[PDB]
């Protein structure tokens, strides 16, 4: 089991065709799970399962700059369940990440942050048992 939360590099940023694979198990009565891709301080995609939003399940996304949050996309398919192993696929495109979960698409991201050889690290955090964090080019 790896420890969460966990930095994985992304040497020399991110890039189209690169893959992130991200494996665990969603903990009993989990509340929240977060990826964040981090230039620096900033974030460029934060992906942020919420399992109790006022009573509803609800993926959130964002971009921090400066340290300040901007617009939030959301997206109420909602592909997790407490308790259960889960795979998050992110797959670098031109103009967004792409995310499926469980072999299923999710959602797409675009790029706010543009400088994409400069986001260089992935922090995962949040209530899982994390299993295997990677990348490969496809
Ligand atoms: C003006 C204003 C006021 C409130 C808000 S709320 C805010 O919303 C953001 C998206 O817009 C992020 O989700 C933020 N966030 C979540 C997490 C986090 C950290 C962890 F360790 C986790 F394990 C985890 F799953 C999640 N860290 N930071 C959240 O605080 C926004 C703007
Ligand atoms: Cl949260």
């Amino acid at each position: 089991p790896l420890i969460v939360p966990y930095n994985l590099p992304l040497p020399g940023g991110v890039v189209p065709r690169m893959l992130i694979t991200i494996l665990g198990t969603v903990k009993p009565n989990a509340n929240r799970i977060a990826l964040d891709f981090q230039r620096g301080n900033d974030v460029a995609f934060h992906f942020n399962p919420r399992f109790n939003e006022n009573n509803r399940r609800v993926i959130v996304c964002n971009t921090k700059l400066d340290n300040n949050w901007g617009r939030e996309e959301r997206q109420s398919v909602f592909p997790f369940e407490s308790g259960k192993p889960f795979k998050i696929q992110v797959l670098v495109e031109p103009d967004h990440f792409k995310v499926a979960v469980n072999d299923a698409h999710l959602l797409q991201y675009n790029h706010r942050v543009k400088k994409l050889n400069e986001i260089s690290k992935l922090g995962i955090s949040g209530d899982i048992d994390l299993t295997s964090a990677s990348y490969t080019m496809i």
